[PDB]
Parts: structure tokens; C-alpha cells; sequence
């Protein structure tokens, strides 16, 4: 099982930065959408659905630092969750060699809103396979804003 960010090198586990662009000027009632399907993809390293991988996001995934006062929602694989996650999400099956973009969106409801380079969320992902011990792996996606966001 492997993932990559923006078509980069393969990742087997651990913490990876995911850089996103956010609407740089917003109004008080505006919510920021972070479409992570545009950045993160994962695949089965065998293909043909032999040793299918089961993937979900993990309870405790949250906004970072000052953004914890922000309110959110997280879309994952046809279910929408309150964010921060109080639950593990549903399971997504990964069985092909073809990279699958993660069906994942983050909705943020926030004059400095976000600083360039700031971690806005930490999303924990769990992988376990179908054969043997399952070879369980933990991923953390550190979502980082490329840009500053203001709300004048």
C-alpha cells in the first residue's frame, strides 16, 4: 500500500505535509473548502484486488493550533462528519494499482484567518489489509496552507 501527494514519491506510513491553496480574502459568513482529493492518492501495490486494503480516517483528527475554535465538517467516501472527528469514518476499499484520489473534503467555518505556512489540520488515516496480520499502517496528513487568508 502506498500513497503520494501531488504525484510525488510513494509513502508507506508516517506524517506528510499536504499543501493547499485557500481563498485569500473571505467574509464573516464564508466557509473555506479544502478539496484533498486534488492532492492525495493511494493505491494497492499488488493490483487485481488480491490483497485489498481497507482505509479510514481516525477519531481525533482535528484542526491545528488556533484553528481549533473554527467549526468544521469532513467529507469522506459518501459520508459527511463533524470535524474534529469524534469517530472513525467508514472504510474505503483500495484494490487496484491505479492511484485513487482520496474522496476527502474539509469544510472550514472561521482579521487574520490563516497564515501562509500554517498547519490548518491534522488528519489521521489508518490502513489495514485483508491477508495475514493485515500489515496495519498509520498515516497523518498535515494540511498546510500555502497562503495567508484574511477577512477584513
Amino acid at each position: 500500500f502506498s500513497c503520494n501527494v501531488d504525484g510525488g514519491s510513494s509513502i508507506g506510513a508516517g506524517t506528510t505535509s499536504v499543501y493547499v491553496n485557500l481563498d485569500p480574502v473571505i467574509q464573516p459568513g464564508q466557509n473555506l473548502v479544502v478539496d484533498l482529493s486534488q492532492h492525495i492518492s493511494c493505491w494497492n501495490d499488488y493490483g487485481g484486488w488480491y490483497d485489498t486494503d481497507h482505509i479510514n480516517l481516525v477519531q481525533g483528527s482535528a484542526f491545528a493550533g488556533s484553528l481549533q475554535s473554527y467549526k468544521g465538517s469532513l467529507y469522506w467516501n459518501n459520508v459527511t462528519y463533524p470535524f474534529p472527528l469524534t469517530t472513525n469514518t467508514n472504510v474505503l476499499d483500495i484494490g487496484d494499482k491505479t492511484p485513487m484520489p482520496l474522496p476527502l473534503k474539509l469544510y472550514i467555518t472561521p482579521g487574520v484567518v490563516i497564515k501562509a505556512g500554517e498547519v490548518i489540520a491534522r488528519i489521521h488515516m489508518y490502513k489495514i489489509a485483508t491477508l495475514g496480520s493485515g500489515n496495519p499502517r498509520n498515516f497523518t496528513w498535515n494540511i498546510i496552507s500555502n497562503n495567508s487568508v484574511v477577512m477584513p
